[PDB]
């Protein structure tokens, strides 16, 4: 009855998956904790099982990772880069099948599953070059015969907790960077994407083994809130990268701060698109559609708020309805499907409640609003008009495809309305106005980590630092100098002179 | 009976101080909170009085500061740099009397009082150039017809809480950097250095007023824990910079994390000096003495642990004892004086407490240990031998001139002993060995924020970032790219092309 | 007869100038060369005399500067910055009288003379901060137990040759940066702004001498081509910064290259403004006027070519003509004056030559074209229409206020026309079109070193690197990392390990 | 008769080489110039033939390359990065056979031939990441409502002239960087390594064609001085990267400067090793040996001068002699061989002239000095004692394994003797003294581009910039910000405000 036991899904075995899998890796595979079964959200059929980590598994693994660090930190960064390069190659080799597993277990369409694996491949190739660049300036000291240098060194063990919706790429961003920076990693992924976590870890383990390196450099401990909390409280976890809900991230940030650890928090978003009167509507409508319904509206960067100037509000909404109608719904492995299921049945309940609250708070559902009558967690992509910008439900992050549409008149108020929410991840304006664009990028503009112009809220590449402000948590991943969060700065003064300090009256020697 | 009403202390009037002073500035001067009297640690005499901030004062001031930010943030960074240049000049003009005030109210010797003002002056001149440099890279987008830019913008209001021991320079580091970065500031200094806070604020207010700027850009609200806690919990304080005890700092960090604010923590030190067998003893002995007894052992970077290789241990300890007896003690403002009083009577009590605690834990006092029989809070600079490196009183930070001396044999164990404590601020080795130096600076070396060679634990200049790791709190001030902590990063993608996105099968337009 | 002997010009004495002045400084003042008398171009009267350098003067000065470098290079960069800070303040205290001398002897209006001194003051304050920042990265070596560092050190003697039209700021830019970079300097200014060179050097010399530093750190050797040629041919001149004509710059560059020296060339411009059909005309017209007639069209960055879309050509021309007629002409120290004399009588004749050449090539003078009926070197600001964009006189740099106006139809051809000339200094477009703007800034856009949008060709501040491409010479001054041209990069590997190389079958030791 | 026609050398066909090969590539293969035969330096047998470029081939190729640029410059840098990544992979696939060709045609031993290919592979991988990093800062304008940005854009066509001794890696450094920076390339390699140039170009040509890119993006024009001179004089060659003799390079520099082009010169070396009294002699002797005789003394970074403190001089020379005696001499592809032939018979003749000149100037040959009686261009590795540091022959670069040895006593004189030569490429000291090491690295130390400590003169990796000063030419290749030499800087001010300029008394509109 497991999908992995059906010949139709034999390709799963190309990732080294079996009926029952070990969810702990530290150089050896094991798992003494609870056995979890994960399910395909397109049909709710069981795929396979994973043995999760017990506390003893976690203890053993942290210790092994920290012993492996002693070897790893001694390897020159460029040589660490070479390992990361080989990891990218090993992912390249498995990209289609790993992409298919992401579609199967998580629920996003295949091109996005493959695309997410390509994202990890790309950050590896990036990190290879960065591994030859990381460090700090030699500075001119004000003291004669002294050197002043800024050094960067690994923090040690980087704990990585990731969410269901990007079960490969977020880990990848943290892993490739943390690795070239001389850290070891311990991964705890979302329980409902356990097979994906195991499959990626099998790919990396083989590269470490072929290079005769301890596997615990990239440790895995599958588990849920129990293991996540242990990492948050563990002094041996020097940096904890956490991607997930704002509510959980807040508690993780507190626990880390309590022990003077470091945390990197990538939390929820309430991302807005603003369309000004002068905007190219041929650009706005498709941009809005794909940002809003992409991944069934389950991206951290999903467009959840659409502000449209009064003069064009009715036309844009009309064109958006006409476009939603053409969204192709199906299984996420079905070719040319644009739109798959929500990740859990719970997310469907959150969807419905949201649509109910919207209707009751005075909103009108101009499209969607219903559960589709079919197997799996499918809901109609939804557009809601008529709500006030400060409506309770619109300030809430609901991880479903519901787009709240508002009218505005002036630039200052709608910039304010962008900024008024608790989250601070991504934002976008559509306009041709040179002046407005630079105000939006300036000190009185968007308050978000991602501030886009004529591209929707999901526009982001690995070259820049990725992350948000406010309740989004403040962490950055991937590009620019995000690498610094994974290392510790020292300011080092070196007296190379035979000079003595002033005696100040005192008779020395 | 107030020192400011005696002719010998008439110079205080040059700083704009009188018998009773307003301790709130927000464009106007005020203060409706409790009136505090500050005392000269050299003779335990009252100097003058300061009216502190009430809750209402605090509320009004935060509001005015945030209103002034609307103006200040619109002022181009280099023009903001020009104001900071003028603050530097106003400081130059008062450097002698302000330096004297620092000696009088805080109790450090006059050249360090003056030296501290010079520090503020120096960061001003530095920030001037920086104000034409702050920003991020334009990066190459992977997308045709798109630009990708990293922007930096002010966070808004920077709350600055400072300690008694550096009552001018810490605020200055924060102030000059936060100012050129486009933020307004709110200062709450240590209550026992209130006159210093008022005097500095009077200098800055005159520059702001003279430039027709709202004075609230550099606001002051004198108070103790109640105002500090208010700032820690205040969502309107976008970044809180805190310098003070690890115990208080931990609670401030938690309160700020609870509200997803930003904190910059500069906390305790337990700094070690390590002398290897090949060290230049003629460099070691004076370096150790000055970093141990400087400012009566009340610097954050004070040398409190001294590791000496066993072959040279007794010779270093004997020479240090002979050097300690030549320390010139007296009034801080008196010339040739090297050693003044502790800041408070409580500090003296802590001093005695620690000395008895060390004897109880098996320590031997080889010099000092007692209170001096004279006016003021004077205690003997103290040397203790025989403790184990992991003695509890050795791991505890006592803000008193006590130096714990330990033997070691080999490099790996003593690097580990440097790193074994909860604090992570400063560290120094004295050695000639080229290999040892680069291992000290490396991943298996010192874990401190400041890592020095052949210069003691107070070695640090403007050009580098200043701060520590672990329970020191992780913040950085002054140099390198510490400015980034006072600003928010946005990653901005601009589509300037007429290219429409892929329709993906949908019929738009 | 000499202006300096007339009571109305007694203010010249405040700069330390007399009837006959020493034009050589190297710690001592002297000059055994040709005596030159400089003239006011506003009334063609002699101002005062300068004794120029003989060959023996130049020889002695080079040797003294290079001796002085031994001391100067040993001063830590931040302390070099303090000298430059003090130079900044010394210029501040003399800014009005110095700016007045620039107006007197060179002929630009008072606000530009004063402004040029402010420019030197500003780069000083910039350089002070930079002096704590210059240097390179510490990079991660691929070899275990090795450090890899990029060091920067002074080149030695920086020869600086400057032009008549910016007799203070160009030197100032080079001086401030070279100085904090640990170089010594040798200045040869234009013979016709000799008093300005002597006055600037008197101010710097006092600062150096007051700091008990050898004056030859900032040497002056006034002279013409013979002194300049000697600098170009002199191996002891490690870097030669040349600002002047393309014709001479080419020969200077070749001579320096012949001896494998370093050159920094800032040569001519043929700068264009392009106004597209969507441009804000109320921005275009005054931008063009002030960029065309400012400094009587004698800036390297002066707008000489004006391209206007066919649809708005006649209107912009008519509005420019109406605006030129209101330009106020007079003595450059009169504050109502926007417009001063040309620098020489030869320049007036060449103005006439170009006008006549333009008419010969088929052009129409729509405004001006004539010498003005008054004492001094005054000509009418001039507009020429109807020339082809590849007319010879339009591709010629004439240092006179003649603006050549062209029609254009489309973007691609007008970008090509901007780029078609030999020079490559500055360029500007006026447009609202987002896409056009980023194409202009991109690879198929302007080929100049300064590339502006909605601001004319004279738009430049100290924060960025200043200079051009192609026949403008390639050098950069002032901002960004222009400082690297004044220093030598070394890539340094330090083996600090006890490891021995592989024996490769050879029995060593 | 041709080696390529022998079955033992059948592997050469794996590089797609045949009896007669086309030596021009621009998307098409051709060559109407003279047919050159290249010879194995180890036995002087002909290998195969290459048809070189006529003038017509060159002209057409430059035009096709510049056409190709219009497409290439429009490709986003990260995507150009992806092409370079694939080039690295294609090189990987042929690393053994390509390396074997390098040993065969050029004559360096196998591990270095393969090593050279690996070098190109590594810079490709580095360039991949850099292609998402290149660009400049956004800077804070002093002007309200203005943006100030530094842009970097390709120069266009980069001509690359390379030398015999590194027939793969030097081109690869230039190629990988130039390509990600958006330039197209035109390669003219040394005529005596033509088969190598063709073999490399075949590999790249396939990658471009598989990606449907025009092949002229990486163009090849095989030829001698006539094609090189043409490139130096050609205004269409925007940057000329020249690697080769100081003699030729001087003329290339002058030709490029004459037309105001850009040049990047990598010229001769006269590299010193300096052994101080405290040096690790087990470290010094093999470091000296391998750096002196490596690649038969034919590296630009080859150690040619050895300075030894008088106290250890005879000991090191004796130990060096005994080690030279054990150098294994033979065919460069032979696995056990350390030492192969010089590249040409002319090189053997120059070697002989240098040895005879060293004797006539009073040197003593204490090891080697003779041509070896065997097939090929073999000479004995040679050591010469007794010359003064300023002997003419020692100041001369003879591209042969001749090591000039000198005594010295003190640091100051020996730093000067390192610096006194015209060349400025690489330098090394061996010492343990901390003070000496940082002095060496400072302003009074080595004047070379590579400045090493306890590692020989050939110590360099791709992470840092590679090149030298003085007569070595000034150019840098590979790491750090060397990429900037392949691009043009623009400083761009964007006025996005509605603000009009001040009227200054003029009535507009």
């Amino acid at each position: 009855t497991l999908l992995i036991n059906q010949p139709q899904y034999a390709w799963l075995k190309e990732l080294g998956l079996r009926e029952e899998n070990e969810g702990v890796y530290n150089g050896s595979w094991g798992g003494r904790g609870e056995v979890i079964t994960t399910y395909c959200p397109a049909n709710n059929e069981p795929i396979a099982r994973v043995r999760q980590a017990s506390v003893a598994d976690y203890e053993e693994t942290v210790k092994k990772a920290r012993e492996a660090w002693k070897i790893w930190a001694d390897i020159p960064a460029p040589k660490r880069g070479e390992i990361v390069r080989q990891i990218g190659d090993a992912l390249r080799e498995k990209i289609q099948v790993l992409g298919s597993l992401v579609s199967l277990e998580m629920g996003k369409i295949l091109v996005e599953g493959v695309g997410e694996v390509q994202e990890y491949v790309d950050i590896c190739d990036y990190a290879v070059g960065l591994s030859r660049m990381i460090g700090g300036p030699i500075l001119p000291s004000e003291r004669s015969g002294h050197a002043l240098i800024e050094q960067w060194n690994p923090v040690g063990l980087v704990g990585i907790i990731t969410a269901f919706n990007f079960p490969v790429a977020v880990y990848g961003w943290n892993n490739a960077i943390a690795m070239i920076c001389g850290n070891v990693c311990l991964w705890k992924g979302a329980p409902t994407t356990s097979l994906i976590s195991v499959a990626v870890t099998k790919i990396i383990a083989k590269v470490l083994e072929d290079n005769k390196l301890p596997g615990a450099i990239c440790s895995l401990t599958c588990g849920g809130a129990d293991i996540g909390t242990a990492m948050a409280k563990d002094e041996r976890v020097n940096l904890l990268s956490f991607t997930g809900s704002t509510q959980v991230g807040k508690q993780v940030g507190l626990m880390v701060q309590e022990r003077f650890g470091r945390s990197l928090l990538e939390l929820g978003g309430n991302n807005a698109i603003i369309a000004f009167e002068d905007a190219d509507l041929s650009l706005v409508v498709p941009s809005a559609l794909f940002a809003a319904v992409g991944t069934a509206g389950q991206r951290c960067t999903t467009a959840r708020r659409l502000f449209i100037h009064e003069s064009i509000h009715d036309e844009v909404v009309n064109r958006l309805k006409k476009a939603y109608a053409q969204i192709r719904v199906g299984n996420p492995w079905d070719p040319n499907v644009l739109y798959g299921p929500l990740h859990t049945k719970q997310a469907v309940s959150m969807f419905l409640g949201a649509v109910e609250e919207a209707k009751k708070e005075g909103g009108t559902v101009v499209y969607g609003g219903k559960v589709m009558d079919r197997p799996g967690n499918y809901v109609e992509p939804t557009i809601v008009t008529g709500l006030g910008h400060d409506a309770s439900i619109a300030h809430t992050e609901t991880f479903a495809p519901i787009l709240y549409v508002f009218k505005f008149k002036n630039e200052e108020e709608v910039f304010a309305w962008n900024n008024e929410v608790k989250q601070g991840l991504s934002s976008s304006i559509f306009t041709k106005d040179l002046g407005r664009i630079f105000r939006w990028l300036g000190p009185k503009g968007s308050d978000c980590g991602i501030v886009n112009v004529n591209i929707p809220t999901s526009g982001a590449e690995i070259g820049g630092a990725f992350g948000g402000e406010k309740h989004t948590g403040g962490g950055r991943e991937s590009g620019s100098d995000a690498w610094k969060q994974y290392m510790r700065r020292s300011t080092c003064t070196i007296n190379y002179s035979k000079d003595l300090p002033l005696a100040q009256g005192i008779k020395f020697q």
